[PDB]
């Protein structure tokens, strides 16, 4: 309960842009086409470049997932080398969940909400890029009909990075432990905050086995992204957490 | 990376403590300042009022079977928070701790032991090397060359702090046969071994060579294992009216 809140508030100093904003948003200059796309950027080509610009997002919150477990109490005092390997497998299952909170079922906000790129637009990228993005808004539209918050997100996310089963973890039963107290106060929470809505925190912990696949087939596409498309640049932050 | 390596160190240090119920510290202080064995006569004084049948060859060699099924057990209680033991796969567990229990036992029996004979009953007995060398054969040379193989290894001089580390390489073995997750042994191995070379620079500082000193100790242990094993083979062979404990029926299978 007081840990819920100091998630919570951890979650409000270091996420720029939370589902709170974004919900107010959505209910922004559309970007629909290439005229619209290329308009709101007032290179290699129009996917590749919209690529890029997925990769710009994705950084910033690796960067931002960073400072948050930070805040999470204990993680500091993991070996420095599971804290990493914590952040490389988990920060992407993090970063999906927390694309529902910007996504509707037509498109999702940009540039801190200014802009919204319509899912059609997505889908009319040439291949590959458009099969690497489609799967997240499948995900994200089922996700927001659970109507979670961003305090209930907080605990999520929190779980998510706190995983025990990361390849190469030294502390195994430490960071479980961690993790089993984030889930406690996540089920609480639930109860408390969602007290009519039923089975929600089980539903909740199939969403993470959910997105464990999701992150599955999106570094499975990446991969091959990395080799077929030659002339594709990819953020060296993003090459360690691939490599 | 060295940050790391110390808090791994003292997290194995710290399962040391609690599981062994000698650690060497203590084993010191009662040799330097137990009731002396020696002899038929002050072993049945002993058997009276020290408490803790055909032969006195047989009898001794029922102690030791004793006393090494309860250092398996505390080595077993120890493996279990060695970091990232736990979440080995369960055989891959059984499996480091079927073949390298033995080698972690003549290894820590050195604590325990001086040229003249070792503590026996956590410290509350003394049993002669004389005594237990005048033993009838196979049974006498099955315990003399632990004493040669314990008096070199104590003049290297290592604390619990080191010995810590140095039983957890020996339990992390990626060598061991039937193996499922090799890597991932061999990963943690290389670990506490980094973690030794560091805790040693720190812990023995004017000591030259002290590592691969270590490493040299670990390959005799192996051998030495070995032939204690022969050994055992031999007395399953010959001596027949001689029971084996089950639980080390299953590690010598
Ligand atoms: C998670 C996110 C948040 N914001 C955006 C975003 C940002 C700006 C655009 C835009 C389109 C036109 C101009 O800008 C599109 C998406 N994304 C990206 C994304 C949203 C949905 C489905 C999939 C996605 O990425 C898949 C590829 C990620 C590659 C790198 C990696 O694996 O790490
Ligand atoms: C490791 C240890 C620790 N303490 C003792 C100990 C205990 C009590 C007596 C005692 C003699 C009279 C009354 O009690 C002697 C030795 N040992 C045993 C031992 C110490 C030195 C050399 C060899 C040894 O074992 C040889 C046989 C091991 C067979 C079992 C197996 O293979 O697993």
């Amino acid at each position: 309960k007081a840990f819920s809140k100091h998630i919570y508030n951890a979650y409000l100093k270091n996420f720029n842009m939370t589902k709170k904003k974004a919900r107010s948003i959505l209910t922004p200059f559309v970007i629909h086409d290439i005229e619209t796309l290329w308009q709101a950027e007032k290179y290699k080509e129009i996917s590749v470049h919209v690529f890029y610009r997925c990769q710009c997002t994705t950084v910033e919150t690796v960067r931002e997932l960073t400072e948050f477990a930070k805040s999470i109490p204990s993680f500091s005092s993991l070996f420095l080398n599971d804290q990493v390997t914590l952040l490389k497998y988990g920060v992407h299952e993090a970063i999906f969940a927390m694309l529902a909170s910007i996504v509707n079922k037509d498109g999702l906000l940009v540039a801190n909400g200014s802009g919204f790129v319509t899912r059609e637009f997505l889908r009319s990228l040439r291949k590959p890029f458009s099969d690497i993005i489609e799967p997240k808004f499948e995900f994200a539209v089922k996700f927001n009909a659970l109507e979670l918050d961003d305090s209930d997100l907080a605990l999520f996310i929190a779980a998510i990075i706190l995983c025990g089963d990361r390849p190469g973890l030294m502390n195994v039963p430490r960071v479980e432990a961690i993790q089993d107290t984030i889930l406690r106060a996540l089920e609480f929470h639930l109860q408390a905050n969602h007290p009519d809505a039923q089975y929600l925190f089980p539903k909740l912990l199939q969403k993470m086995a959910d997105l464990r696949q999701l992150v599955t087939e999106h570094a499975q596409m990446m991969q091959r992204i990395k080799k077929t498309e030659t002339e594709t640049s990819l953020h060296p932050l993003l090459q360690e957490i691939y490599k």
